[PDB]
């Protein structure tokens, strides 16, 4: 019966909906917000106000790391470790690595092939550079390979990054730390072949057991300037403390089993009844959502019984805890258990048709839906001609259309009113009022009442024929 | 017939409409604004920019104590301190802090030999009740709340209890400022420490208004530092002026009136027409003397009770608690609108003069049902939209920290007032997917379909009437 | 029978675009905002960061009169028209009643400000003008109407010198012998300036306004008037334009005086014959305003070489305001009236007539929305009526609830405010606004225009 598949839905959400509750714990929003605000929002030095957020040049690069850097890294209570706000214990040594490119490594013409002699292209892994440069002492003057530093991509704001280069380790005290970047900066280490640059660290707080793992990523282009990036990621990887974890733990089992039972139930209702099947728009969220929670499962399966790093780091506490790996495999859980959430959620359509007012309003929304499918694909033809036409015009010098994705999200902007007019209008005197006007207008005054038109006409013809029925 | 009614109600809105211009005093704002100006903006000291809003750690926090705060209490005209040569200080200014004790949660075994301490969030289960420090004086020993007519908060982190470790300061800057030198000589906020609390008051004679000014500190266990304050002007020495008999008189008229509503409502429900709630006017009426006969009660059980504000006058040199009555205040100054909202929605029973409001009444009433019905759906999905949200930039973007604040923010990207450059960067992907089809969907599947919704019951209820 | 009113009609509409687009580039804006600067912008003393538009004390109030006032007045490069005046208006002690309860450590209360509670008598050293009140009359001022109350024109004044060793003397001598007590309710301040290098007088009023609860409040008002002369042709050009106006418009009364003298028993069901008299009435008030401030444009340049007199000259600037508000409604209405030619075709004539015949159903849902409005704003001001100052007073919330419909929302202060019932507030606002009742209008237009096109069919 209906209420059968009421009741096992309502369970199955109020599973997933304590999963989600749980996971969001007490407030590590500040957690992350005051270690992002001691990071980036403070100058790189006293009298002068850029931070690691308005890098400009490689000078200030180098500002930032023997600057607030270390001020941030080290706090003062025989090697004792640093706290830093007196509660968040950092873990080992931080490390920074460096990827660069060849020389010569371009085609000039010969037309310039005096007065232009030495020349770096963009970052590749066909074009980047494998041999010692200057003096060749340690780690930091010789190439490392990617298995042999347990490396991985990174997919930075220009280009996807390798995980090789040269690196080095930091202490564990601010005298010695401060002393080797000295040294790597009078040896000159960021030449114009560097191509990125990388920090990372980690950091405890034994106070909730919640672990954080630290990266900044500084990019030097081609064509000069600096881009900064940055990423501070919250993990938990010693789970069973309390008793609300083996709560979580049961739910988890719970969310398994529920999951096992609507997976047999489906191929039950797909082995013989209803060979197709697939003409229900129902059946096509079920198996949406059975696909998004097996790989939700797998994935948590795969990640938490990968703790060696952990071990590792405990036997010896004085190199770099390698904990990117489970930062980016939490990053892709997130994103899974929250679109599965959604669907769920969406999934409650399903049930609601207790009376006769809502039968109709969802007759509604069935009837029309094929009418404004092909009425969108229109609507899409000519959002996409106005992106296209913006990015090839304005793409060079306003950066809100520099890329075509950008251009999308820039006109969605535009719909809703938080743009600058000014800012355009000023990149082309015209065909910029042009795009601005038209855009509008044929947005507002037409695209947007065809839709109004088909929903009136099907809602009106809906409750006639009701009514007359 | 229904001009009887029509003129009761007409009275009713007029003595209510006096009633809310003699509780909303003119220019009150100015009076807040300028002390939250003295007390919030000036810089703890010469030398750096930083306020109350912007404390970042312990030692602002100290700096501030001994720097604007003492600046702001204490001024020169043992004399008494008026704040703007105007606004008397009244008693002492009381500092109270609550603090969590050492090993209340459990380090994982594995770590168990590098770190030692570690304390828990704050919870009236695991907060400290032992001595520390020099165990001497009252700043050093736990006082229970009951000991200490203290009450809940409310914070922002957590919701604090009101015992704690308290010390009422002096009435001169002289041995205020040796009295914290002193708690910050020997150790006082340590790691253990949770929240602090600095509480005082003011008169102003020059109008009969008082002002009951909280500051709060809240230091997170993950460390920092979120401020907050809480200026609350309020009255008790009511009758002064003849304007306050008036006030007086309309406030027993309102209980006369609310009176008569409620022995109408009764009789109308005790016989005649037995279980009559299926008019939304009558439903109305029960909703407003609820409110009504509530704001009553809380108006004579906060009016009698200023037993505080009697005690303070025969000692002048103690800590007035005035806390209490500025809850209630607040209380009741809230089911006030609400009630006046209300009441003046009443006004729709009387408006059906001509055919044109009629028809529109009608309309209105007609389409009750389905948009009802389809804001079910349109709220299901705000919320599935709101959680999806919540999941993904919760812990980077500040204004989807908690889920009542990512339902705020859809509701104000619907006006277009969001950055949108802190959603990006938050989740390159599965980002902007969130922010566009929420925009596509919201502007052109739903807002169209409630405009159909009464485009086709306008048609339908015009025609049909037109017809019959 | 039309052609003759659509051609007098452009022509009418044409003088006026011309004339919009004289007053259009008068380059007046600019000077006043650059000159505004030089006053509320630059620091009081060298070392304070304040200014006239963030002052907060008594103290900083009286180095603005020594410092940033001076000098900026007394060196772009314009002259004085005479000299400044600076006055106060006080209440008196003991306009309140202290209560009983606790009256042994308060002796002293001055009550908000208001004709009742004034003050009269001779305080401090009786030497001048400065120490005693002087009536209304005398003064030859009005109410300013401020932020807090409304200020007569009478109080305590003096007229500082031309020469700054003589004014900073003055002043110095008004802080030493304290003039500002705890009585002190407003202070006023008020001058005119030249700047030859481009001709354009300014009229500049400040004002100060001291609550009853401490700290001060700023406020200001910088006016420019022009003292046009026949120098060039374009003038020339502009005064041949306004005699043509004038022309116009006299013969738009006579005959509307003509079509309302042959149809007198009826006249108002017609909706442009009551346009066209809004825009006749319009029209001869601001040439009237025009013409006055002409005329007495001849009394302001006999201070101009040399008059140690104070130039009173705030309802020349009261009137130039109202004429500006004038003229934009005016070229508003007379851009409206340009809307009763266009029913040409068949399509114009159905477009008119669904506006016409819905005209009373809009008017009667105007008044249920409005009565909402009403209620929202009223519970506004109830909970943010102290906090915010969005919604300190009736007016305040009226208009915030009016930019919140057109997507002017702060909700930072509305949150702080209030954890809840103001967030409930917001959202109810928008869901009830955005989503319900600003469709009803539509809905009723919809309709009506589809009946128009039935009876077409019966027809
Ligand atoms: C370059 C570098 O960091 N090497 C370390 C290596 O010492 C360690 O034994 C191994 C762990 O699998 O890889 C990592
Ligand atoms: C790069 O190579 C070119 C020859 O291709 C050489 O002239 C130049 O000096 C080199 N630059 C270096 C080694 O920095
Ligand atoms: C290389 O290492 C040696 C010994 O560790 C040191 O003395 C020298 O300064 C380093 N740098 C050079 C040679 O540039
Ligand atoms: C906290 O308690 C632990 C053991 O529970 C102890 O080793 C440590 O010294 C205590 N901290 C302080 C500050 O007393
Ligand atoms: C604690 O005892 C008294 C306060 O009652 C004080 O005189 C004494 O100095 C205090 N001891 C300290 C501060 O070490
Ligand atoms: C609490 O109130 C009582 C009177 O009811 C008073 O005696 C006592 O001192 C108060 N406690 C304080 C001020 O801590
Ligand atoms: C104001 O009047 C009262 C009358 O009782 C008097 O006591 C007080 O001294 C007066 N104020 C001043 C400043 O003299
Ligand atoms: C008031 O008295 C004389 C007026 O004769 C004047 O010169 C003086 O400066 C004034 N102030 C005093 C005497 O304090
Ligand atoms: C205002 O004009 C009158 C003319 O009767 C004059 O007496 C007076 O001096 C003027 N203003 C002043 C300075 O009182
Ligand atoms: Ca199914
Ligand atoms: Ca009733």
């Amino acid at each position: 019966s209906v209420l059968r598949e009421l009741v096992t839905y309502l369970l199955f959400l109020i599973v997933l909906c304590i999963l989600t509750y749980g996971m969001m714990s007490s407030n590590v929003y500040y957690y992350t917000r005051m270690m992002s605000q001691l990071f980036l929002d403070t100058p790189v030095s006293k009298t002068e106000k850029t931070n690691f957020k308005t890098l400009s040049s490689m000078e200030d690069f180098w500002k930032f790391t023997e600057g607030s850097l270390l001020d941030g890294l080290y706090w003062k209570m025989a090697d004792n470790r640093s706290f830093i706000f007196y509660e968040n214990l950092l873990l080992g040594v931080p490390r920074i690595r460096q990827l660069r490119v060849r020389n010569g490594s371009c085609s000039i013409p010969q037309d310039l092939r005096d007065e232009i002699k030495e020349c770096y292209d963009v970052y590749s892994v066909s074009s980047e550079d494998r041999a010692p440069f200057g003096p060749r002492n340690g780690t930091a003057w010789i190439y490392t390979s990617e298995k042999d530093l347990n490396g991985s991509s990174h997919w930075g704001i220009i280009a996807t990054y390798s995980g090789a280069g040269y690196y080095l380790d930091l202490s564990r005290t601010r005298e010695e730390t401060a002393a080797q970047v000295a040294s790597l900066k009078k040896n000159v280490w960021l030449d114009r072949g560097t191509r990125a640059t990388f920090i990372d660290f980690s950091v405890y707080n034994a106070n909730i057991n919640l672990f954080c793992v630290v990266r900044l990523l500084v990019e030097f282009p081609a064509t000069g300037g600096v881009i900064p990036s940055w990423q501070f990621q919250p993990l938990k990887l010693i789970r069973y403390v309390t008793t609300f974890d083996f709560f979580l733990a049961a739910c988890e089992i719970i969310f398994c089993f529920f999951i096992f039972y609507y997976v047999v139930e489906e191929i039950l209702e797909i082995r013989i009844h209803k060979l197709h099947y697939f003409r229900s728009f129902w059946n096509c969220l079920d198996v949406v959502i059975v696909v998004l929670s097996v790989v939700a499962i797998g994935i948590n399966i795969y990640r938490t019984s990968n703790v060696e790093v952990l071990l590792q780091f405990l036997e010896d506490q004085n190199t770099f805890p390698n904990f990117e790996h489970l930062a980016y495999w939490q990053i892709q859980f997130n994103n899974i258990a929250a679109v599965t959430v959604f669907f769920v959620w969406i999934k409650l359509f399903k049930f609601i048709n207790f009376n006769r007012t809502m039968s109709q309003l969802s007759t509604t929304m069935s009837r029309c839906a094929k009418d404004l499918f092909g009425f969108a694909i229109m609507f899409f033809i000519i959002f996409l001609a106005y992106a296209q036409l913006a990015y090839l015009v304005f793409g060079t010098q306003v950066d809100d259309f520099s890329t075509f994705q950008e251009c999308i999200f820039t006109q969605f902007r535009i719909i809703l009113g938080d743009i600058n007019f000014a800012e355009i209008e000023e990149a082309n005197r015209v065909l910029g009022p042009i795009y601005f006007t038209t855009f509008v207008f044929f947005m507002f005054f037409i695209l947007l009442n065809m839709f109004l038109a088909i929903i009136n006409d099907t809602y009106s013809e809906v409750k006639s024929d009701l009514a007359q029925q």
